[PDB]
């Protein structure tokens, strides 16, 4: 009952992938694999990662095209993994495109809503609360929005009225304590290199595991 | 000296996608490769595709993240494209994080300004001005902007004042005679579907080369 981990698994090779995560599994409630990860290993990664963990495998493909191009890389995507994060900006039909791929196949569509990193101000988050209405609007599974800003997280969560899984944490500067209120059981905190740039993996995942008691 | 074609290969197939170049090359000047072909046969099909019709090759990856993951990305994409493509939305750092890579290998980085598709008029549109002006301020090497709307085609080229990529012709109903008189010889014309869907695509692409003639 308390708000999940998820990691960010953005290491280049398969074997320190696969060793991370046998590593962390016990405190982490989800896998996020990215282009970094995938671009150097493949889509097949995904379903190895998933045999390993038995949890959750989010790719986040940052999906950002038309709608065709959209379709055809939701349809590649969700034949390994168990959703899919797109980008908000590019339009509703865009996202609209992967959440129609994603429904035939039972699988789940996050919503990028405003980012983490000093960009995001630039022009994400002037209309991050259209991207939050528009998340509602379209009953998308979940957003992201950002760890580093906790005002910004509570308001686009209370408008998406969505759970939500939140990066910036640990290298980004995010502290857990400055959002912990925000988040519910049905959230996932998003911790990367903190937990897979460490020594010791399985510590470092156990301490944010933890570090999510509230 | 007249505008270029650059085909969208955008199969799922790595033998339909072979093929296709062979057919195609002596009329398409560069070939852009994405995701749905990337996906399916992972990044190693650009050095296939580079040495079968000795083109540029650029990895439109609509490259959307936080710098940290950008410059992650770029760097696999690199090791193997001629250029790469990157949203001007996530804000200047994760484009400069991009540049920053592409600098050092002597790389093309293209921006994304206003899409094609009609999603784009949502949140794009907007502020596509302002992505003009950034991508003029960060010396990138080009920019997308929409065939599907001559007069912002037009509108963005002159702020931006860089050479554009533009995608719209055929499919989405974009027509090369609406936008020829905006375009010069350091310009591309993309076309996928048109070209990869047809029976023949050796004389789709010799005629859509032939309808840039100017
Ligand atoms: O706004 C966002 C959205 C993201 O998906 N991310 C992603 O979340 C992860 C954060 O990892 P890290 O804890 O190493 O900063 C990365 O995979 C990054 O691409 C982010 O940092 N900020
Ligand atoms: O605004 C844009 C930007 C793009 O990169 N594209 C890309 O350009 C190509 C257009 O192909 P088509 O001719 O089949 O519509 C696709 O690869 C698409 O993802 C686009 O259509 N509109």
């Amino acid at each position: 009952h308390m708000p999940k981990l998820m990691l960010a698994l953005d290491v280049l090779d398969r074997d320190r992938a696969l060793k991370i995560v046998e590593d962390v599994k016990d405190y982490v409630d989800a896998i996020k694999v990215g282009y970094p990860l995938v671009l150097s290993t493949g889509t097949e990664i995904i379903k190895e990662i998933k045999k390993l963990c038995n949890k959750e495998v989010i790719a986040d493909f940052k999906v950002a095209d038309i709608p065709a191009t959209n379709e055809k890389i939701a349809k590649i995507t969700l034949k390994y993994a168990d959703g899919i994060i797109v980008h908000g900006f590019v339009g509703e039909d865009s996202v609209k495109a992967v959440q129609d791929v994603a429904k035939k196949l039972n699988k789940k569509v996050i919503m990028v809503t405003e980012m983490s990193h000093p960009g995001a101000v630039q022009f994400l988050q002037p209309i991050a609360d259209k991207l939050s209405e528009m998340a509602k609007k379209l009953k998308v599974d979940a957003i992201v929005a950002p760890s580093t800003r906790p005002e910004r997280l509570k308001e686009i969560k209370e408008i998406a009225e969505l759970p939500v899984i939140t990066p910036g944490v640990g290298a980004q500067g995010g502290k857990i304590e400055d959002i912990l209120n925000i988040l519910d059981e049905n959230d996932y905190v998003i911790v990367g290199r903190a937990i897979y740039q460490s020594q010791n993996p399985k510590e470092e995942a156990k301490k944010y595991k933890e570090m999510l008691n509230k």
